[PDB]
């Protein structure tokens, strides 16, 4: 997260963090045994790490559970990032409690305007590489269909949305992908692409969330 602030521990109990002996990917806790993330995140040998902070130290509140299924989006598109999501079974259920939590999935699409917070541990340099310790967070605005599109012209599909800063120095980064965009207490986005890092008028591009709930609930119901 670029230009964002330190959320607090466990201030945010539906991020996840995707190991692989590093922290490679961000996702989301929707239930006590299922996690959405981006299907660009996939990779075999994914431990999900619920409860986290400082993702270097254990603190205490750690749940560290092995994914048992990675379940791409059949038709995820790895040039266009199209359907960009993914479902990751847990092989145990997660302990709910305080420190971690599901967030609700949206009933309804979110309109341009409404201020979502977006978290992560991804890079917090616009030029250059820094990753953090602990976690990240960015309140930033949906932006109308008509700003994103000018922005990425023919790159907009309609499972995708832009969120941040036209001026830049705010955005999600690499790092962050996978992770949540939270809006009025509802999963609407999933950190999926951009042009570079907080760039002027290279906002984030996100999952459209929305459009996945009936996907979502039937999956998850035959697995
Ligand atoms: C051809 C086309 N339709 N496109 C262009 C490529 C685009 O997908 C991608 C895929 C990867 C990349 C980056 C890596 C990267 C990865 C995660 C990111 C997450 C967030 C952001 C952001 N600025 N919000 C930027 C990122 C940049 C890189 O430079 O390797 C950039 C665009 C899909 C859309
Ligand atoms: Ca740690």
């Amino acid at each position: 997260i670029v230009g964002g602030y330190t959320c607090g521990a466990n201030t945010v109990p539906y991020q996840v963090s995707l190991n692989s002996g590093y922290h490679f990917c961000g996702g989301s806790l929707i239930n006590s045994q299922w996690v959405v993330s981006a299907a660009h995140c996939y990779k075999s040998g994914i431990q999900v790490r619920l409860g986290e902070d400082n993702i270097n130290v254990v603190e205490g509140n750690e749940q560290f559970i092995s994914a048992s299924k990675s379940i791409v989006h059949p038709s995820y598109n790895s040039n266009t990032l199209n359907n960009d999501i993914m479902l990751i079974k847990l092989k145990s259920a997660a302990s709910l409690n305080s420190r971690v939590a599901s967030i609700s999935l949206p009933t309804s699409c979110a309109s341009a305007g409404t201020q979502c917070l977006i978290s992560g541990w991804g890079n917090t340099k616009s030029s250059g590489t820094s990753y953090p310790d602990v976690l990240k967070c960015l309140k930033a605005p949906i932006l109308s269909d008509s700003s994103c599109k000018s922005a990425y012209p023919g790159q907009i599909t309609s499972n995708m949305f832009c969120a941040g800063y036209l001026e830049g120095g705010k955005d999600s980064c690499q790092g962050d992908s996978g992770g949540p965009v939270v809006c009025s207490g509802k999963l609407q986005g999933i950190v999926s692409w951009g042009s570079g890092c907080a760039q002027k008028n290279k906002p984030g591009v996100y999952t459209k969330v929305c459009n996945y709930v009936s996907w979502i609930k039937q999956t998850i119901a035959s697995n």
